[PDB]
């Protein structure tokens, strides 16, 4: 239960990070590599070339879901997944969702290196636009392939320019001809970084992943009617922008009324016509709304919803307001969460168990296979942001968690 | 009260009917952007009938188009008029546009009625006049009346960091004529009100007396791009929820000088602009007038202030730049009174008024004796692409410009 001699090769793992981190290297020390745009496209052929070389077979799905797979013994058993992402957002960092990737990668290379035959096969995963910046919501791909979403759904995801998500994977050559989703999973682990200051600052190696958060994203634009910005009379204007920096200020607001927990943020604005001497005459932003209990969130939603009609009543804006993403919070699986503390211990790492703040792709794989995750800590708690760092100690250790936790059950008999 | 000159109202109303093709937009009003080709082609399709009107034409270094008609005594200073044919994004079909080609009717009036002035008479196209694609506005006219040096209009820049210098070569209007450095005898500048005043009193015709004060900023808030959900909501640093909080205080300070108070937050870019990014880095800008000046340095204070303490809040960092400022202006006594005995010549009702919006003549107010001529616009709007003007309004305010700029153009030298 202590034998550590199957273990990772830490530094093999971490120059893989430091190599894909040029894709989209940003001159902070970031990686700007947007779902589905040639650079995401280039780290997609860069490591399905290193899965072939490590003896995997590829298949990619309608969703441009890419498995990479290494036999097991048992030709038909189901499958041990891990995996994450490759794409990132605009200020992206080195290790969100890379990781979790490259770290799938390094169990492959290293079940090779010590000559381990699994019973059930196991596979590394590329899911696809996990982030919901370019396209939104997020999560798109594993939740077509969890049955939340249709594949039509899927495709027809639009960014700002009105490029769907099935074009841009028929574009970079990932539109698939696997069916998404369908097959039975024995079990899914997925590793990544924090994206939060907590076991940086309790000196933990190790979050042994509990439960992930829920979600309700929203799109609103707000319609007043634009004018001059000189000698229209202020009481009788109906400014848009007005009216949605009055609505920033209500989301945090709902936020911090929702504490030690409750998220939320305007992440994204477009004003129109965004002149400066011309009052706004149509805002469209985002809601971004997080809690760990359900009915908490549901009371974040309806304050929104409620203060959102009385701020546009009192300018006289017409509201256009629809959640595009709601996932209720989520119990990940007692056996993975306890393989994962498992493998924490058999290292002597340091852990702690602890709840997921972000979505992954690990959160749809739940509903349909034994599922839970493994944390490791990032720089300051930092994430989004370009300057998101993980030392090469706790990259490591996660991995060797990650090892023996999909080790344990793929190797389970058949 | 003899009104025998007058203008040809169809013909002008046709001008404005034709122009408002360049750059038409689906809900009937104008997106003709300061130097893009649009601007170009309608600055070439005025130029064009100004040449077959029989007037000779240059283009000075910002620009500007001089369209001119001699008069008796060669070398005797212009009585001017003129306007601004860029538009708003949101652009009205006669903001601007209305001024230019009622001057240019003033210009087919003379030559209809076989009229010799003694001083010429020129009809001007200001360019960049709105200040939306290079902030700010009336740049040209200001470098004109030595308010801003040429290299500050030349190197005024665009989102994409174009230049006014560049585009003006570009579209082939960088002129070889000083900008600016002729004496003017009068300039006049019609002009719709831009605002609810003359329509709600029916009266055909603004007395501009006076033009309120302005005063352009940008700032930019730096705070940290972090994860919308994990990052702990008391440790954020969002530089969109100041920005926000700041689009609330302007307003504020609008309110807080009521009645005559405009503030307004027009533009604003938000980095990263991901939805599930807290923004690390917000510019946007401030409007802010007054007809007083002294308001308008207490609305500067308090935004200055205001600001600060938004920015301590939170965490952020400010840069905050006033980029535009210029005070209240009273027109010249004798323009004022010479639009007003054009109005009572043709018997249209009028009343005075102070312009809210900046405009062209504010500039050359301080060169040359100078007003303008308002005339009303449906429900006040402008700035949008439902702008609206009566032929009725159209045509009078046309003959007001044609009485006023021949009272003075027919000053003996
Ligand atoms: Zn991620
Ligand atoms: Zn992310
Ligand atoms: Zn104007
Ligand atoms: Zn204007």
């Amino acid at each position: 239960a202590l034998d550590t001699s199957i273990k990772v090769d830490g530094r093999r793992l971490w120059d893989s990070l430091m190599e894909v981190a040029k894709i989209g290297a940003t001159p902070k020390g970031g990686v700007c590599r947007l779902a589905l745009t040639d650079l995401d496209k280039a780290a997609r052929d860069l490591i399905v070339g290193w899965a072939k070389a490590a003896g995997c077979t590829v298949t990619v799905d309608t969703m441009g879901n890419v498995f990479m797979r290494r036999a097991g013994r048992v030709a038909d058993a189901a499958p041990v997944v891990t995996g994450s992402h490759a794409d990132s957002q605009p200020t992206g960092g080195r290790f969100d969702g890379i990781y979790g990737v490259l770290g799938g990668l390094e169990v492959i290379r290293s079940l090779n290196d010590h000559g381990i035959e699994t019973e059930h096969p196991v596979e590394v995963v590329i899911w696809t636009n996990e982030e919901g910046s370019r396209f939104a919501p997020a999560m798109v791909a594993s939740g077509v392939f969890a049955g939340v979403f249709p594949l039509e759904y899927g495709l027809s995801r639009k960014d700002v320019d009105g490029k769907t998500i099935g074009e841009e994977l028929a574009r970079i050559g990932y539109a698939g001809d696997a069916p998404c989703g369908g097959r039975k999973l024995h079990a899914a682990f997925e590793l990544h970084i924090e994206q939060g200051p907590i076991l940086e600052a309790e000196c933990k190696t190790i979050g042994v992943v509990t439960d992930a958060q829920g979600q309700r994203w929203y799109e609103i634009t707000f319609t007043g009617q634009e004018a001059h910005a000189g000698p229209t009379p202020m009481p009788r204007r109906r400014d848009a922008l007005l009216g949605a920096s009055r609505v920033v200020d209500l989301v945090n607001r709902i936020g911090l009324d929702h504490a030690p927990y409750g998220c939320a943020t305007v992440g994204m604005m477009q004003v129109h016509p965004n002149s400066r001497n011309v009052i706004p005459g149509r805002v469209f932003f985002t809601v971004d709304f997080r809690h760990p209990d359900d009915a908490v969130l549901a009371k974040m939603d309806a304050a929104l919803r409620d203060g959102v009609a009385r701020i546009a009543a009192d300018i006289g804006l017409d509201t256009a307001l629809e959640q595009i993403f709601y996932y209720a919070p989520i119990a990940f699986d007692s056996a993975c969460v306890a393989a994962v503390r498992a493998a924490a211990d058999r290292f002597g790492y340091s852990h702690r168990d602890i709840v997921s703040g972000a979505g992954h792709d690990a959160c749809y794989l739940a509903q349909v296979a034994p599922t839970s995750m493994v944390f490791v800590p990032c720089i300051d708690g930092i994430s989004h942001n370009e300057i998101e760092d993980a030392t090469p100690a706790w990259i490591e250790a996660g991995a060797n968690v990650l090892l023996h936790a999909m080790l344990s059950r793929a190797c389970e008999p058949v």
